[PDB]
């Protein structure tokens, strides 16, 4: 008879299948209604996400096919991966949502910089997602959208990556979606295009916020941002200054010039773990990997590829998680289609379940 069961949590109704049961719903609040709860088949606890109405408009059903078909397809220990997917209506008529269920985590990555951590720690952090990205960038992927909020550890350390980001589609900083600007790059945030290395802004941003404990860039607005960079990092050479749009060209020049502080003062020895020269040597290899990550020029940014081999990095070295084999994912296309059409190209991979 019936195969999914009802219950109303987060203001909102809330149906699945009877495996989970005594639904607790994240107390955070965000966007994307998720609850833990248990699976008893296979004897493991769960993430569960609705879509509340996949379609919309065509932002949403864009963003929701991208993640279902990659996040189905790509298996790797720093990325999330997807256990079942599922939808209530049985036909397309009235199929108007999509839950998904997914491996549980402990808790965030924001939550894990507030407690004092140690460089074993927290390289190997930074280890899984700089594969975790050189993962996603060899399938061609660029995230541009890495924050805290968007990853997820355990008890152990494992981290994971939650968000596929936009897949190198859109280049806009502010969309109809994202709450932070503060780990967003120099070139995305004066549109002047992006490369694999934009992603290594935002490591480097969040590595530096867990030796400090607050955000490193915080910017109340669209162009305090920038301001915030250049105050802490100094006013960029000219040749940088070339390939901006004029329009905010002119700007940046007439905007005033700091100097810029150095890492040492920026990242000193007390927050780091101190008082050993096995500690001090870790808080100069951490800054001077700072310096290459947070590198307001592109072109100069240190690749994922370098990064992974950087000493306070290459200790965790095993090339399972790093050098995996590319993701294939061929359905795949650049376009964009008709809303029916969308909810007929999602309900193909749902009810072929
Ligand atoms: C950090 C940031 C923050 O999160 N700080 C503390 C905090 C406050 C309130 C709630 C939470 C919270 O709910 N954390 C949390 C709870 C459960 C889970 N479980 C979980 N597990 C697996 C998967 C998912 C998931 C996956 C996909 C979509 N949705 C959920 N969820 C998790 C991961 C997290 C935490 C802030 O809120 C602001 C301040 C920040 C920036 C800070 O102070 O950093 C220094």
């Amino acid at each position: 008879d019936n195969n999914f069961y009802s219950v109303e949590i987060g203001d909102s109704t809330f149906t699945v299948l009877k495996r989970y049961q005594n639904l607790k719903p994240i107390g955070s609040g965000a966007q994307g209604i998720v609850c833990a709860a248990y699976d008893a088949i296979l004897e493991r606890n769960v993430a569960i996400k609705k879509l509340s109405r996949p379609f919309q408009n065509q932002t949403h059903a864009k963003r929701a096919y991208r993640e279902l078909v990659l996040m189905k397809c790509v298996n790797h220990k720093n990325i999330i991966g997807l256990l079942n997917v599922f939808t209530p209506q049985k036909s397309l008529e009235e199929f108007q949502d999509v839950y998904i269920v997914m491996e549980l985590m402990d808790a965030n990555l924001c939550q894990v910089i507030q407690m004092e951590l140690d460089h074993e720690r927290m390289s190997y952090l930074l280890y899984q997602m700089l594969c975790g990205i050189k993962h996603l960038h060899s399938a061609g992927i660029i995230h541009r959208d890495l924050k805290p909020s968007n990853i997820v550890v355990k008890s152990d350390c494992t981290l994971k990556i939650l968000d596929f980001g936009l897949a190198r589609t859109a280049g806009t900083s502010f969309m109809m979606y994202v709450v932070t600007r503060y780990y967003r790059a120099p070139e995305v945030i004066l549109g002047m295009g992006y490369k694999e290395n934009v992603d290594i802004w935002s490591v480097g941003c969040i590595m530096g916020e867990m030796i400090k404990g607050g955000v490193l860039f915080p910017g109340t607005d669209h162009i305090d941002q920038w301001n915030k960079v250049i105050e802490q990092l100094g006013t960029p050479c000219p040749e940088f200054m070339k390939k901006l749009q004029p329009t905010v060209r002119t700007y940046v020049e007439n905007r005033p010039k700091y100097a810029g502080y150095s890492f040492e003062k920026l990242f000193p020895d007390v927050l780091f773990p101190a008082d050993s020269e096995h500690n001090k040597l870790k808080a100069s290899q951490a800054r001077d990997l700072l310096s290459k990550m947070l590198v307001i020029d592109a072109s100069k940014r240190i690749s994922v590829d370098e990064a992974l081999q950087h000493p306070y990095i290459n200790v965790w070295y095993d090339p399972s998680e790093a050098e995996a084999p590319p993701p294939k994912i061929p359905q795949l296309d650049e376009r964009e289609h008709t809303i029916e059409e969308w909810k007929e190209l999602i309900y193909k991979e749902v009810m072929d379940l």
